[PDB]
């Protein structure tokens, strides 16, 4: 069937008694009126059972041996559907499938109706469920520590070619995979005051607000480890939240408790762009505050909660401790270490911070000022009135070895400070991470080398050493052999299953690169992947497409620096040449477009309504027929990912050089077979330099071009001026000839373009129907292309998120990655 594992006699048999046994106590039916969501609830369990035996060892283990620990801070965790891949990491899935079969089951019918645990945004939130994937399949003993949302990243409908948001009640059904941990129930205080007394200061008259934990295993890849991701629950006190006595009433008391449980409520819908609300940095300390208490008390147990040099020694804290922070949103990490360390520990304040700057690690995600983190200053004073004395003590240490080391240098002190002054004061995040942590990273080569240069250019200059690169990877595991089974099997029958956790041995594949055969059977899957995606379409989505036409798909996050706009004018310049030249051959293609916009982000969601609006315009003239379609692809998400990826031939990645940090849709289609269209930005070029640019569509400025044009000054109306073709298209929108009964639907967007155009859409415009017009011709010849592919497909090895922890193991966190099978999952009962 495939190398999805082995089908044993004896599991396919004990796992339909088990099957069985958990329709029947579990989900208490029989199979008269049990409903495919009964069927589904019981194979998750029969499912979960393996890996509980497995999940105690684990634990078990780090406990005897005691390494280091590794932990992840996000306030988002990307995690999509898991019943597919705990079986792939337990080589389960074919066994399953045997087993459903005979139950006379599909089990595919099965796993579309797992809801995607949806707690992240996008590449940050992805990236961390990549990490923790990748983390237990290297043996690392590493937690993730995040927030449980009740509802996730809302569900995109389209309603009159409109986006419409809707809460995403995803625990609605409940969540097999998680497994609440009332025992170890902590508390977290917010607002208060400090008082100053004899012995230290003191955080008082505080707020208290619970921090439930609940549990999801990690499975490792095929080596019996299972790591835990920690998702903190908030839980009003059953006392003050009641007992804070003299009238309001009793009834509205305990109503009044979904207030404080309101912190873990919802995630916030914002992609690269910062919201100062009250309600998001609460969240902020929240998961700070409870993660640390629990780190401290894991800590607490070791081996030094039984003798070692006797006396709790902080000083080993970071030889056992590691914390790496995404981003900056849980920033407060340091602070709240040092408030820790020094107001409850009595720590000396200098101990405390060198401790503190051993065990934190920061990564930076972008560098648009819109999505920095900047805190007002009075905010911070009211919620967390000590935490904002310990910025300011951390702001003055630091700005006098700025003075020192820069003696005079007046100016280079005001723009390192950790707080910012003008309208309101404000306390730049991003400035603390820097300064109280070991080490800062970018996310690619590229990014990185500019945070030196521009962004962080005077914290470079101050402490070199701090600054490293880490270019972002997927896993293999979920981006190929769980959604791509096809053609990791095509990949496998040539050069064996070691390559699923050594992405490296990819390369070898370069030598069947002029193989007849295996060009037929990868353009085969690609064929099948095609025809699946176009079925599905017609399936849940209903109106048609073609199969034989180009699948053009650029699908991620709507944004103007990501311009999906410069897609859409391409879009209209096919259209517009096709209907000048009716019948002269073009090269068909399907292009396809997904992504949600922020709800507060207007321009994003113009952009919705305006490709939907092409659409409406293109595949209803019937003059293109079928050589031109133009599809929204609706609530993008990680589950929807994992279909049209593996059925694309071409991935747009168009963002203007400088603004993508790194990016991880491209990898994930450079892994699955598709082309690359796409600037010198991000990860990108790292990818074609690892494939060639001869196998890459690289067009475009690059960052040098696009400071040359801000030097110079970007004016939108000399490319409106000397492109024909340019100028047709923006009075095809100014006139209304998208918007007929609204002429002027559209004129915020011709404004933007025209008059205040951050990402010089016009500028890149010639250069990407040009390139656009190479691939159409590489198209026209299927084993030409094919054979790139093959080049692409070989050459990804190196982004894997294997390397890239293996790397943050090696020189962030100190620590040794290992494939070590844990020893069996075997019974056992102490
Ligand atoms: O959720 C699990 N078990 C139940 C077992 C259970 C069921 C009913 C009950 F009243 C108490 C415990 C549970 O502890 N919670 C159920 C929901 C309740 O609100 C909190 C406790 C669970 C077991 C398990 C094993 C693995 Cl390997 C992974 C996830 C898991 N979740
Ligand atoms: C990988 C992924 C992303 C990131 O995409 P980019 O193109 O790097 O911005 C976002 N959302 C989902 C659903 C993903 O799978």
């Amino acid at each position: 069937i495939s190398v999805r594992g082995l089908a044993g006699v004896e599991n396919v048999t004990e796992l339909k008694k088990n099957f069985n046994r958990h329709l029947h106590f579990t989900l208490v039916k029989d199979r008269n009126v049990a409903t495919p969501r009964d069927y589904y609830f019981a194979l998750a369990h029969t499912v979960r059972d393996h890996l509980v035996g497995r999940w105690i060892r684990t634990q078990q283990h780090y406990y005897e041996k005691d390494p280091k620990r590794i932990y992840y801070l996000s306030l988002e965790f990307y995690m999509g559907r898991t019943l597919q891949n705990t079986m792939v990491n337990l080589a389960l899935e074919n066994a399953c499938d045997e087993a459903t079969y005979q139950l006379g089951l599909d089990m595919e019918e099965l796993e579309e109706i797992e809801e995607d645990a949806g707690l992240g945004n996008g590449g940050l939130g992805r990236l961390a469920a990549c990490f923790l994937d990748s983390m237990a399949t290297l043996g690392l003993a590493a937690y993730g520590y995040g927030i449980r949302y009740e509802f996730g990243i809302f569900n995109q409908k389209i309603c009159g070619g409109w986006q419409m948001e809707e809460a995403d009640d995803w625990l609605r059904y409940g969540n097999p995979w998680e497994k609440a941990r009332p025992e170890f129930t902590l508390p977290v205080h917010f607002y208060g005051r400090v008082e100053h007394t004899s012995q230290g200061a003191k955080w008082v008259d505080t707020q208290v607000v619970l921090a439930m934990p609940y549990d999801t295993p990690v499975p490792g890849y095929r080596n019996n480890v299972v790591n835990t991701m920690r998702l903190w629950s908030a839980k009003a006190p059953n006392d003050f939240n009641l007992k804070d006595f003299n009238v309001g009433g009793y009834i509205q008391a305990v109503l009044d408790r979904n207030l404080a449980e309101n912190i873990s409520r919802v995630l916030y819908p914002n992609d690269n762009f910062f919201e100062g609300k009250e309600l998001r940095l609460k969240q902020e300390y929240f998961v700070v505050a409870a993660t640390l208490q629990d780190i401290i008390r894991r800590f607490k147990s070791s081996k030094f909660g039984c003798r070692d040099p006797v006396r709790t020694n902080f000083d080993a804290f970071p030889d056992k401790v590691a914390i790496q922070l995404n981003d900056t949103h849980p920033s407060l990490a340091i602070p709240e270490l040092m408030r820790v360390l020094v107001d409850l520990e009595r720590l000396d304040w200098d101990k405390a911070w060198e401790v503190t700057v051993k065990t934190c690690a920061y990564t930076n995600h972008t560098v648009i000022p819109e999505a920095l983190e900047r805190w007002p200053v009075h905010l911070l004073e009211t919620l967390l009135p000590r935490h904002l004395q310990i910025i300011y003590e951390i702001n003055q240490r630091f700005l006098n070895r700025v003075a020192a080391a820069f003696p005079g240098d007046v100016d280079r002190l005001r723009r390192m400070s950790l707080v910012e002054e003008g309208a309101v004061k404000r306390i730049n995040m991003a400035h603390l991470c820097i300064a109280g942590s070991h080490a800062v990273n970018g996310v690619a080569r590229i990014h990185s080398e500019i945070l030196k240069k521009t962004i962080f250019k005077d914290f470079y200059e101050l402490e070199p050493h701090k600054f490293q690169n880490k270019t972002n990877g997927i896993t293999p595991r979920r981006w190929l052999v769980l959604c791509n089974p096809g053609l990791a099997e095509i990949i496998a029958e040539r050069i064996g299953e070691e390559y699923i956790s050594d992405l490296d041995q990819l390369r070898k594949l370069l030598s069947y690169v002029d193989d007849e055969a295996f060009i037929r059977d990868v353009a085969k899957v690609k064929q099948e992947n095609k025809l699946k995606f176009a079925a599905y379409l017609e399936r849940e989505y209903k109106v048609h497409i073609n199969p034989n036409s180009l699948f053009d798909v650029q699908v991620k996050r709507i944004h103007e620096y990501k311009r999906q706009l410069l897609n859409c004018l391409h879009v209209i310049t096919l259209y517009n040449r096709i209907k000048k030249e009716p019948n002269k051959f073009v090269v068909p293609r399907t292009v396809m477009i997904g992504g949600k916009a922020a709800p507060g982000y207007h321009m994003a969601k113009m952009i919705i309504k305006l490709i939907t609006a092409i659409g409406d315009v293109v595949n209803h003239d019937p003059v293109v027929g079928d050589r031109l379609r133009v599809i929204f692809l609706e609530n993008y998400r990680v589950s929807l990912a994992e279909k049209v990826i593996p059925a694309a031939d071409l991935s747009e990645q168009i963002s203007t050089a400088g603004t993508e940090a790194s990016g991880t849709g491209n990898m994930k289609f450079m892994l699955n077979g598709a082309l690359t269209i796409g600037t010198m930005d991000g990860a990108n070029v790292e990818m074609a330099e690892e494939a060639g640019e001869e196998n890459f569509f690289i067009f475009g400025m690059r960052v040098e071009d696009v400071d040359r044009l801000d030097q110079r000054g970007y004016n939108a109306q000399e490319y409106y001026d000397r492109i024909p073709e340019l100028r047709q298209i923006i009075e095809q929108l100014s006139s209304g000839f998208f918007s007929p009964k609204q002429p002027d639907l559209f004129k915020d967007i011709v404004n933007m373009l025209m008059h205040h155009d951050r990402f010089k859409v016009f500028a890149d415009y010639e250069e990407y129907v040009k390139c656009q017009e190479r691939v159409s011709a590489l198209y026209k010849n299927p084993r030409e292309w094919t054979r790139m592919v093959i080049r692409n497909i070989a050459t990804s090895g190196k982004f894997s998120s294997d390397r890239t922890i293996a790397q943050y193991a090696r020189e962030i966190w100190g620590v040794e990655p290992s494939r070590q099978r844990l020893p069996a999952p075997d019974e056992k009962i102490p």
